[PDB]
């Protein structure tokens, strides 16, 4: 245990001083899980569970939305209301600050060093009781998170099956509901604080100023509401902006993934294109929400200034000419900016309030939504026809049991009526823990070892038998990583025979008596699936002798069984065993290259804007302290023009922001478009997708959103400490030499804090992601657990993820409160020292009054002003940091002018290639001719280098060797536009990208619709094309099921009809393609090609036999044939003929 709050003494549960120790160990040793406590007994889920099920007990037992509420309220009872009143008596006391200010200022002109040291102490308890009060909030808003969380997922448990679109609303009830019921517990306490702090702000106010004070006090509290409205607008303003981002992502994902068919022919620019079509329109939103957000902004400083011009200019020369004497203008000034900083709060109070008690409501609308059977009686509703109709069945111990009828008769349905899935309306079903495979298969996000053992002790023997048994070990070998791979989300990276085989080999692994096996053998061949029944059903739960239940369709399986079940519509036919059945019917250049891609256009244009403005907004206060000893009229007319100057200079800056922030987006999303373009293959098959295409998924999406609003947010804050801190040196001079001492102190508790508030941050994040996809994991392999009976682990699993979660998001929150305590505990020696400074040398020796306000006003509120600098700079530094992986991203005609020769005469004279610079040769002196008009064939195993040939004569390695040519040229001379409208190539992996027929076909578009129409009609597509809305137009997507394998490949020998290359690549044209389509697909192939050299690769033996020229490729080199009929006879059938 580390995080101890609850044992400590009750100045340090104020002044958060166990974490010294804490945060000066996590500057030298890095911190993690191991490094970190444990949470206590206090707060855990199981605690928050209990009381929060105690109090829906106590509530339900007295019988719903306002039932829950009201449990909740009782369950958390008195830790809020505390939090609440730490923060109203904080309220109180900081509405109390300016009046001895007031005072002072009043005694001097005319007991100030009582009020000095009075004010001094004030100030340190009412920040040290508003912090208590933020830490019991937030503590007690985790608790409740903790324990609704785990509440509903106790409820995922016991749901019903019949209730993809319920998954998603789950995991959306996880990651946005819960996170807007804890941030408004969160805001609960400011709701009840925030009136009471403005009625003590006007009531004040009036009494200072009087009648007038009250027509300021309309405008401030005017700007709560517009904020609102302003808020609600970027709101609709970003939901339009999402759609469209969402929508450039997929037109992204299709160019990431079929790279080399895309640069194959260089079609990549002609998509470029479309994305950058996308990207205006993402942009035309964006100038929207700029404006609202430079709106807010400017309305945010510009009413401070407009309440102090229509006040102090509606005061003196409008209704009573009362001299206005410095204390009342300095204590105005104290309680407007006292008001101005809760007011922003109550808006997003607001928001968040209505949203939360949105999500309770869904919260509530969810969260309250021998084996022997006779008279089996159950459907899939309440109330409904049923499905299950008189079924009685009994399932002995030891015994093969299949289940067998047409499609739709119950199988599935009595195997989960059996495991008692579905509890059966009038029926008896008497048998635990019973091992199933389902019918769709199911994976966990873990290792291949882990989903076999399942939460189970390892063993040597047993889990080899189940793994060889299964057919699994030789391909479970061909993954990238041999064993312990990390299974991707569903089995991406997996085949379906492969989880199946996984799955099987799960429900075989586990030790119990019963296994359920829903069909396992419809995604395997014939030699796997009589290995599997032989190996791992006859013989090895044969062996145990279990009670095996499996449900398939086949012939070999029956006779192996003992009792054969008929269903039909839902009805047992005949029952009984075979004979009764057949006897019956960061650094600074980040920031540096981001604001240079702006242009020295803005970025002075910026600067001096800033400078300028913040110089208007202390000058302005300067010339008010000579305003006030007492030319009235002139005065109050130079107030108006610095009030004017201010408000313009400010919508200025803001505008500034905006356009600037806008155009840096614009062309950092262009360059890195641009540079990831130009990569080679070799580039992109080495590094992951999620890397290069998650970088324009965030990177763009998260600078776009926050970056601009943070960086002005930054620039406000520091450039406002700076001119306060000028202030109240001015005042009084010696004041200076006291702060710059305690300014350093801040330096020392900057490092400490940076380097430890990051690591904590992306430590919440990791405890983050392996929680909802747990959540995720069990919802759709629901069927599976709860048949396991393994639902109290995995209870545990979820404990102690949310345990993890918890206490990261704990510390962090600990971290915060200790940087904000200390620095406004520094924030409030200052303004001591200021006002012990300013009592003395400006009364007693200066004796000038004008001067001691504006100290005061400004070091009264100086350390909310440091707090605002700290913060946005952490916030700053980690969107930086995020942005500088985006730079590492971006650092990755003689002979043209007579057209491309038919004659497809080749000669590649000691050819050589290599994959990377100076690694194992690919090819060893290759040599080889190809005559005009001529098929060529190629041959070789697997490696053998016939896809490296394909790529090489495409030059995609770019480590190859000797010369290559065609027609006496090579690739000396000519740029990749040229070598890419010169041949043409079809891979072995087909992609149809979405769009139409014709942005498939053609997306250059160049072709005329005739020549698509012959196109198709040539590749045996034409009568399909005109069975489609419009023709040529029917809206297709990226892969999916719009049209068959053979269609695809039809489509790819479309590309290659339009594209008139004359020179045709086939790289394996038949992998994964029927072989009664193949053979009429190579057919039309070669009735059509009768010209235009084709040089194709496979390892099929008819397609080899059919070509003239073929090279056989060694072990690292080849030999090439001319003759077919030759070479097939003369090696005498040993090298040639049965290899191909
Ligand atoms: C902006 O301040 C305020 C100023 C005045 C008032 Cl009347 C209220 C607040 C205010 O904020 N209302 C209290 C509720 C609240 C929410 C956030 C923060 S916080 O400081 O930004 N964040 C943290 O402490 N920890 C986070 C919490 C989320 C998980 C990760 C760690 C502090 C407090
Ligand atoms: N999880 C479910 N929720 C609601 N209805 C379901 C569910 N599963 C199946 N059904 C319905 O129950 C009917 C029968 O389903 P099955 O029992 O799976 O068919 P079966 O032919 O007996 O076995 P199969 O096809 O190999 S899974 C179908 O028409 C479905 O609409």
């Amino acid at each position: 245990v580390r995080f101890l709050q609850p044992f400590v003494n009750l100045l340090s549960k104020g002044t958060y001083w166990w974490m010294n120790a804490f945060i000066k160990t996590a500057h030298k040793k890095p911190i993690d899980l191991r490094a970190i406590g444990k949470l206590p007994i206090a707060m855990r889920a199981l605690t928050n569970y209990q009381r929060l099920c105690v109090a829906f007990d106590a509530q339900a037992r007295k019988d719903g939305a306002r039932a829950i509420w009201r449990a909740l309220c009782h369950a958390f009872g008195r830790r809020l209301i505390l939090s609440s009143t730490f923060r109203i008596l904080a309220d109180l006391l900081g509405f109390a600050g300016p009046l001895c200010i007031f005072g002072i200022v009043d005694h001097l002109g005319k007991n100030a060093y009582v009020l000095a040291v009075l004010l001094f102490l004030a100030l340190l308890l009412q920040r040290t009781f508003l912090q208590a009060s933020y830490y019991v909030a937030i503590e007690t808003g985790i608790n409740l998170r903790g324990a609704i969380q785990t509440k509903i997922y106790n409820k995922i448990m016991h749901l019903s099956t019949s209730n993809e679109m319920t998954a998603g609303q789950i995991c959306n009830l996880v990651a946005i509901d819960t996170n807007q019921l804890m941030w408004f517990f969160f805001l609960c306490p400011n709701l009840w604080a925030m009136p009471v702090q403005i009625i003590v702000g006007v009531i004040l106010l009036y009494y200072i100023l009087g009648v007038s004070a009250l027509i300021g006090a309309a405008v401030i509290i005017l700007l709560a509401p517009v904020q609102y409205f302003v808020a609600t607008k970027l709101s609709q303003a970003q939901r339009s902006t999402l759609e469209h981002s969402n929508e450039r992502l997929k037109q992204t994902n299709e160019m990431l993934r079929g790279m080399k068919l895309l640069k194959l022919y260089a079609w990549e620019s002609i998509f470029c294109s479309r994305v950058e079509v996308t990207r205006r329109k993402e942009m035309t939103s964006l100038r929207a929400f700029a404006v609202y957000t430079s709106i807010s902004i400017f309305m945010n400083t510009a009413i401070p200034i407009a309440a102090v011009l229509i006040t102090f200019v509606g005061h003196v020369s409008f209704f009573k000419e009362s001299d206005l004497s410095p204390s009342v203008a300095f204590a105005s000034l104290s309680l407007f900016h006292i008001l101005v900083t809760p007011l922003f709060l109550l808006s997003s109070v607001v928001r968040s309030t209505v949203k939360a008690l949105v999500s309770v409501q869904k919260l509530s609308e969810f969260l309250s939504s021998c084996v022997q059977i006779i008279g089996g009686f159950f459907t899939w509703t309440p109330d409904g026809i049923p499905t299950l109709s008189n079924i009685t069945i009994r399932i002995p111990r030891g015994q093969l049991t299949m289940i067998v009828g047409q499609v739709g008769c119950g199988k599935s349905s009595l195997l989960l009526a059996t495991l008692g899935e579905m509890q059966k309306v009038s029926g008896a079903v008497f048998w635990g823990p019973v091992a199933y495979a389902s019918q769709k298969p199911w994976l966990l996000n873990a290792t291949v070892e882990e989903n076999i053992t399942f939460e189970s002790p390892f063993n040597k023997q047993r889990y080899k038998m189940v793994i060889e048994a299964c057919s699994l070990q030789p391909d479970i070998d061909i993954l990238p990583h041999g064993d312990q791979t990390q299974i991707g989300e569903r089995g991406i990276n997996l085949s379906g025979g492969q989880r199946q085989r996984i799955s099987v080999a799960r429900a075989l692994y586990q030790q119990t008596n019963v296994v359920f096996l829903d069909d396992p053998f419809s995604a395997l061949d014939v030699h796997l699936s009589d290995h599997l029944m032989q190996a791992g059903i006859l013989e090895l739960l044969r062996d145990d002798k279990r009670t095996v239940v499996l449900v398939t369709h086949k012939l070999q399986y029956l006779p192996h069984a003992d009792w054969i079940i008929a269903m039909k519509d839902g009805t047992i036919q005949r029952e009984g065993t075979l004979k009764d059945f057949q006897r019956s019917e960061i650094p600074w250049r980040a920031c540096t290259k981001y604001l240079s891609s702006a242009g020295i256009l803005l970025l002075s244009l910026l600067v001096f804007s800033q400078l300028l403005k913040h110089m208007v907004l202390v000058a302005i206060d300067y010339w008010l302290a000579k305003w006030t000893d007492s030319d009235q009229s002139v005065y109050a007319m130079v107030f108006t023009l610095l009030c004017s100057l201010g408000i313009v200079l400010c919508l200025v800056t803001s505008v500034t922001v905006e356009w600037t922030g806008l155009k840096v987006a614009k062309r950092l999303h262009r360059s890195l478009l641009n540079r990831i373009i130009l990569a080679p293959m070799r580039f992109f098959e080495t590094t992951p997708l999620g890397s290069i295409l998650n970088r324009f998924s965030s990177d763009c999406n998260t600078i776009d959103q926050h970056i601009p609003s943070t960086l002005e947010c930054l620039s406000r804050s520091t450039l406002l400490c700076v001119s306060a801190l000028t202030v109240i040196s001015y005042v009084t001079p010696v004041f200076l030499v006291a702060l710059l001492p305690l300014a350093v102190v801040c330096y020392f508790i900057q490092k400490y804090f940076r380097v430890a508030s990051r690591d904590l941050q992306q430590l919440d994040d990791t405890t983050q992601l392996p929680l909802l996809s747990h959540f995720a994991e069990t919802v759709e392999g629901l069927t599976t657990i709860r048949a396991f009976r393994y639902e109290a682990r995995f209870q545990q699993k979820l404990l102690e993820y949310t345990d993890s979660n918890n206490i990261a998001s704990l510390f962090l929150t600990a971290a915060n409160r200790w940087l904000e305590v200390r620095m406004e505990y520094i924030g409030a020696c200052v303004v001591l020292i200021a006002a012990a400074t300013s009592i003395s040398n400006s009364l007693h020796r200066e004796l000038s009054a004008g001067l001691v306000g504006l100290g005061l006003t400004y070091a009264l509120m100086v350390s909310n002003y440091l707090n605002w600098m700290v913060r946005n700079l952490a916030d700053m530094e980690i969107q930086l940091g995020a942005v500088k992986r985006i730079h590492a991203l971006l650092k990755t005609p003689s002979l043209i002018p007579k057209n491309w020769p038919d004659q497809g005469k080749i000669q590649i004279q000691n050819l050589s290639v290599r994959y990377d610079s100076s690694l194992k040769p690919v090819l060893k002196h290759v040599n080889a001719l190809i005559s005009p008009g001529q098929k060529i064939g190629i041959c070789g195993r697997t490696g053998s280098g016939k896809s490296s040939f394909s790529l090489a004569f495409f030059r995609m390695v770019d480590m190859f060797e000797g010369r290559i040519i065609i027609d006496g040229i090579d690739i000396a001379k000519l740029p990749l536009h040229t070598l890419r409208s010169r041949l043409s190539i079809i891979l072995q992996d087909p992609v149809l990208f979405s769009g139409t027929i014709r942005f498939n076909l053609d997306p250059e578009k160049k072709c005329s619709d005739s020549t698509l129409w012959e196109a198709l009609e040539i590749a045996q597509l034409k009568l399909v094309v005109k069975a489609l809305p419009g023709g040529l137009d029917a809206i297709i997507t990226e892969g999916g099921e719009n049209f068959s394998q053979g269609q695809r490949q039809l489509f790819c020998l479309a590309r290659a009809f339009v594209r008139k290359t004359s020179i045709f690549i086939m790289d394996e044209a038949t992998a994964s393609i029927d072989m009664a389509t193949e053979n009429i697909l190579q057919k039309v192939v070669m009735t059509a090609f009768a010209d235009r050299t084709v040089v194709t690769i496979a390892h099929r033996v008819h397609t080899i036999l059919s070509a003239d020229l073929v090279m056989v490729l060694k072990r690292g080199a080849i030999l090439e044939f001319d003759k077919p009929e030759t070479l097939l006879s003369q090696k005498d059938s040993v090298f040639a003929s049965f290899v191909r």
